[PDB]
Protein backbone atom coordinates (compact mmCIF):
# COMPACT_ATOMS: atom_id res chain seq x y z
CA UNK A 1 0.00 0.00 0.00
CA UNK A 2 1.17 3.16 -0.93
CA UNK A 3 -1.31 5.28 1.31
CA UNK A 4 0.83 4.88 4.60
CA UNK A 5 4.24 5.61 2.30
CA UNK A 6 2.93 8.89 1.13
CA UNK A 7 1.26 9.43 4.87
CA UNK A 8 4.93 8.36 5.78
CA UNK A 9 7.32 9.97 3.66
CA UNK A 10 5.93 13.46 4.11
CA UNK A 11 5.30 13.06 7.58
CA UNK A 12 9.41 12.59 8.47
CA UNK A 13 9.87 15.85 7.17
CA UNK A 14 7.34 18.19 9.07
CA UNK A 15 9.16 16.52 11.85
CA UNK A 16 12.38 17.55 11.15
CA UNK A 17 11.32 20.83 9.56
CA UNK A 18 9.02 21.33 12.55
CA UNK A 19 12.15 22.99 14.35
CA UNK A 20 12.40 25.44 11.11
CA UNK A 21 8.59 26.40 11.19
CA UNK A 22 8.86 26.46 15.46
CA UNK A 23 11.59 29.04 15.54
CA UNK A 24 9.44 31.44 13.11
CA UNK A 25 5.43 30.31 14.31
CA UNK A 26 6.17 34.14 16.10
CA UNK A 27 7.31 35.36 12.79
CA UNK A 28 4.62 33.25 11.02
CA UNK A 29 1.60 34.09 13.58
CA UNK A 30 2.93 37.76 13.72
CA UNK A 31 1.39 37.98 10.92
CA UNK A 32 -1.54 35.69 11.28
CA UNK A 33 -1.71 37.51 14.72
CA UNK A 34 -1.81 41.09 13.06
CA UNK A 35 -3.54 40.77 9.54
CA UNK A 36 -5.94 37.56 12.30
Amino acid sequence: GGLKKLGKKLEGAGKRVFKASEKALPVVVGIKAIGK
